[PDB]
Parts: structure tokens; C-alpha cells; sequence
């Protein structure tokens, strides 16, 4: 149903090795020198991942993908922690995030948003006591709400890729694509012209910030999404729209399936292919909980610039 | 500007590369190949990779040049009289190889399906039919300056030039932007949607005749920028060093804006007169940042006889993917 990768234990233990050679070589990212390099050093993976990947990126046909089997040391790594501000970085799993950094120069270039979890470049993804009831990224007893990442923004992700330090309890990650056969063409056609609102989160000089926009975009037979139902709205009087947008949400959320990203694990969603989003779970705050984490890759990093500080930063805003 | 000269130690790495590559690899035709490029470009000299990481990442200057190849005249062969009907691959595929590794670095080749055959590294020598032109395979004529495709949001990122052969030294011309030499409310009309940039109409089926649905669709938002006439800025991204988009040809300043006419006016000097000679000799590659920099090429004299300049040109986008409405099928890179 959607392709994966399963690396061999020689694979594994090549990709272990290369992500602690590079750890002990680097600071941590705040080395411009290692992100200068990050292409290059990914061209010392093993082939076959590099093939893959750079396969799944050209076919531009699935909503994910998974490279599974990776070792990544539970012992090294350490307990999942209480929190991400006030905490040291680089930590103990600084040759994972790295991986992810390999992984999303392969595919474009990663980037960040400044004000969110400090600006790091490679997100953390666990539960936390206090964020608990509410339905953001370090939360635990919610959500149930499927997104395309950023879809308000024009910069929005290409790609994210998200990588299981562990996950004990097999909390599945969802993912949705787009099964155009339910959608008639007269609804598509709709869905490709600017009549809805996309509305900014709470997160996040200009803005800008005004139009009204597409929700497909893309190839007609094949198209892109941009879909946050939470954020959208059509204005009342388009009742084509909304009949259009009607049928898309159906379509689309009765197709989500569950992902269950675990241990050694890498998460490759396709922001443009796909939606996601992360089902409830009951956390235990031992230090043993699931901990993801999280890289955003743009395409072209360049097309963001009006909303960076200076050239040479990955971060908006 | 910052160059890379090879040393002849880094010449011979570089070439021999090529020519493995060359013989390993059947043409562009295989598929294979094309996944293969970034991988293979991490083949490159680490210094040569670094240099244009660099450049890509200071999105500082508009042009570089990475000079010294060895470019092996008696295997390469002669000058073409045309691009049409020759064998492929050619004897220089080596350097064809050469170029698209080096764009794979920068980000993805593409082309355009009605272009040379639809080719992904496009030939530029005089064509004795083409003497009168104002175009590539041109050069009696001057190729006055431009952004490449200034109206196409799909336009390309980069430009790599590589040259097979330049035996009398004919120029490029290469022009970027002095922002100090405009005044700051003149920067900001510039930046605002006042300009009607023209669509080049040999990019579409200047046809309004409905050959098939699917192709309509390929060319609607083209078609939607000549009925409805945009206007759109000539500077943008960062306003302390913005980049530009400028074809002064398909560019219309609508005539009772004042304002407009003024900026334009002091843009189009300061980039005319900044305009500078860029000699890409044998065994040099020019790389050219089309939203840094304008280009063009200076008349010159063809012989026709085999000896003539001979360049590769291979167009580089930063995301392929944008471009999916105007493209065939997501594999294909061909635009139209
Ligand atoms: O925790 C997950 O599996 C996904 C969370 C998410 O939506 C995101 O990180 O964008
Ligand atoms: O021949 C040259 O040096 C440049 C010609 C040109 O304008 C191009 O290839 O885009
Ligand atoms: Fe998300
Ligand atoms: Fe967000
Ligand atoms: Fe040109
Ligand atoms: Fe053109």
C-alpha cells in the first residue's frame, strides 16, 4: 500500500556510526559549518537510502514514507524529558536529530519558525505534563483535527519528517491522502479557484495576512492540497464552494489511516500529498514516553525570504 | 566577484569523472541517471562542492565562475552546424554530464518541451539560418540583456553556462544590482504591482484553438497573465537586497503613472550602465543567479566551419514540484 525502506543491521549500524562520527565533529547546528556541509555529508548514507529517498522525492506520488530498522541507543539517548525549554542543547540524542538533518537535505533544505521551541531547527515531540489538555504538539489526551502543515502560510513545509526515538505504546500518527474517484470533476475545478479563507494559528513587521485562496492546487488528475478544515471558512453566499469543500472533507477524512511511527522509525510526510495529525494517549511522565523528533524541509528556501531576518537564517519570522 | 580556479590536480579528478560517468550512464534518456545526480555530484572535488554551496547559500552575488576545466578539444570534435538531427549522446557528453551534476548541487535541471527537442542541456553555436535572429544560436545580432523568462513564475532559479570552446573570447554579459545608487522612495516603487511584465508567446500555443483539455490546463495561467494583464513589482524578497526581475523588452510601465516611469527609468540605467563583459573561455562554467543578475551576449562573427563558440546551457529550478500544473506528468521536467 505505501512503499518503506527496512535497513539492513549493516545499514543500521552504518547510518549509527556516521551520526556519532558527526556529532562528536559538530557543536551542535548552531554551526553554521555543519549546515554549509549537511548535503554533503548525506552522500556518506548508505546508497540504497539515499536512492530511495531521492526515488520517493521524484515519484511525487505518495503521501509518506518509512525508513525503518534504524539503532537508535535508548541507554545513550537517555529518559524522554519533562520539558524542551531550559533543556541543554545539544543532548545525548543530538546524533538522531542530526540524521533527521541528513535526511531533509536529501530532500531540500530545513528550516524553522523563530518563535517556536526557540528556534530550533529539530522540533521536540513528547508529552508534557502542563501543555497536556490542549491540542498542540507536546500535548497528550488530544486531538483528532487532520492538517496540512502551515496551510495558511505561502512558505508552509514541502516536507516533514519525523523520527520515533521511541514509542511504546504504538500511538499511531495519522495520515490522509487525496482518492480523487469520489470527487467529481465539477467539485475539483471549485477546489482549484481562490474562494476560500485560510486563517492564521495562534503561533506565529509584515503580515500580510489579506487574500482568499485555492485548497487543490497542482495537476487537476493529481492534485496538491492545502487543507486545514479547522482554519477554513467559504463565505456564505458561495454555495459551490461549499458544497465542493463539503465533499472534499468527506473524501478526505474517510480515507485517514493510522501510522504508527515506532522506535527507529523515520516519518517522511509529503505537506503537499498528505494531511496528518496524532491520535489521544494516555502519557505515564516517567521518562519513558514517546518522543518524536521533528524536522520541516523547504524546497526553496530562498522563495521565503521577505519573511526572514537575514539571508543566511532558515528561520521565518 | 568570487571565482574557483581549479588546480590541475582538481581539472583531472573533475574530468575523469565525467568520462566514467559518461560511460556508465547510457544518455539523459535514462531515468536513472537523473535520480543519480546529487550522488554523483558528491563525487566532485570537496573544495568545488563547498565554493558553490557557499554561493548558493550567501544569496550574495548574482554570477560565479568555476574556471580551469580540461575540456579535451581533439575528443569533444567540432562546432555543429545545427542542433537538429545529431546523434546522441554526443562526443562531449562528458561535459553535458558535467553541467548536470553541477546542477544538481544547486537544485533540479529542467527545460522546456518545445526547446531543443525538449533537452535538458541546450546548445548555444551560431546556425548559418539563424544569422538574423535575436537568439541563442544566433550572433551578428546583440542579445541585449534579460532575466530569463522575467514573466514566468516558474522561471528559472539559476542559469550554468559551460563553455566547450569561446576561441575569440566573445563575452557574456552579466549585470547586477547596485542598490546604493537608487534612492530609497524609487526601491519602493519598485517593489510595488505597478510594471505589465509580457509573456514571451513563443512559451505558449499562442492558439485560443482547444487542442484537448489536459493541455489548456498546462497553459491557463500563462493564458490568465495575457487576458488579464497583472501588473506585478520589478524588486522583491529582501528590501535591502532585493532581487529583480527585469526584461525590458516585455516590460510596460503604464503610461500615466509618473512614479513608475521615474523608478523604472533610474533601474534600467543603473543596471545598463553596471552591465559588465563576462568571458566564459575554454573549460570555464558561469553559473548566473536569474534573481540576482541579468545576462546576454554581445554580437560576434560565426565561421561555420566547425571551429566556432560552442556553449551548454542547463536551466536549474530550486523546486520542481511548484511547476507541477505546467508539466506533462510528475516525472517529466519539461515545462509545456
Ligand atoms: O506527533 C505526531 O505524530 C505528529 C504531530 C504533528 O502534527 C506535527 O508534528 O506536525
Ligand atoms: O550565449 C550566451 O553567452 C548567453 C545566451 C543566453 O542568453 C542564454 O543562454 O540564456
Ligand atoms: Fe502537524
Ligand atoms: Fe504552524
Ligand atoms: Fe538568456
Ligand atoms: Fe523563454
Amino acid at each position: 500500500s505505501t512503499p518503506s525502506y527496512s535497513l539492513t543491521p549493516a545499514e543500521a549500524s552504518a547510518v549509527a556510526e556516521l551520526t556519532l562520527e558527526l556529532a562528536a565533529a559538530y557543536g551542535s547546528f548552531g554551526d553554521p559549518v555543519l549546515l554549509r556541509d549537511l548535503p554533503r555529508l548525506a552522500a556518506r548514507l548508505p546508497e540504497g537510502v539515499q536512492d530511495f529517498l531521492r526515488e520517493f522525492k521524484l515519484a511525487d506520488r505518495h503521501g509518506h514514507t518509512v525508513i525503518r530498522g534504524h539503532d537508535f541507543d535508548q541507554r545513550r539517548i537517555g529518559p524522554t524529558p519533562d520539558h524542551w525549554r531550559g533543556r541543554v542543547r545539544p543532548g545525548p540524542e543530538f546524533p538522531e536529530e542530526l540524521l533527521l538533518m541528513l535526511y531533509s537535505a536529501l530532500l531540500g533544505e530545513p528550516f524553522g519558525w523563530a518563535t517556536q521551541q526557540d528556534g530550533h531547527l529539530v522540533h521536540d515531540i513528547f508529552p508534557i505534563r502542563s501543555h497536556e489538555n490542549d491540542q498542540l504538539g507536546m500535548g497528550s489526551k488530544q486531538l483528532l483535527t487532520w492538517h496540512t502543515e502551515d496551510a495558511f502560510h505561502p512558505y508552509r513545509s514541502d516536507y516533514l519528517i519525523l523520527g520515533a526515538l521511541r514509542n511504546p505504546d504504538h500511538v499511531p500518527t495519522t495520515v490522509g491522502e487525496l482518492d480523487l474517484s469520489s470527487l467529481s470533476a465539477e467539485d475539483i475545478d471549485v477546489l482549484f479557484e481562490p474562494r476560500y479563507h485560510i486563517a492564521p494559528d495562534e503561533s506565529h513587521r509584515m503580515i500580510d495576512e489579506r487574500p482568499l485562496g485555492p485548497l487543490l492546487y497542482g495537476s487537476r488528475l493529481d492534485p496538491y492540497m492545502r487543507l486545514d478544515p479547522y482554519f477554513t471558512s467559504v463565505p456564505q453566499d458561495d454555495t459551490d464552494a461549499r458544497r465542493a469543500y463539503d465533499a472534499l472533507f468527506k473524501v478526505v477524512d474517510s480515507g485517514m489511516r493510522e501510522v504508527v511511527a515506532d522506535q527507529g522509525d523515520v516519518l517522511f510526510i509529503d505537506n503537499h500529498r498528505a494531511v496528518h495529525g496524532r491520535l489521544p494517549f494516555q502519557a505515564r511522565y516517567d521518562g519513558t514516553d514517546r518522543w518524536l523528533k521533528r524536522v520541516c524541509v523547504t524546497s526553496d528556501l530562498r522563495r521565503s525570504r521577505e519573511m526572514r531576518a537575514t539571508s543566511a537564517t532558515r528561520l521565518l519570522g
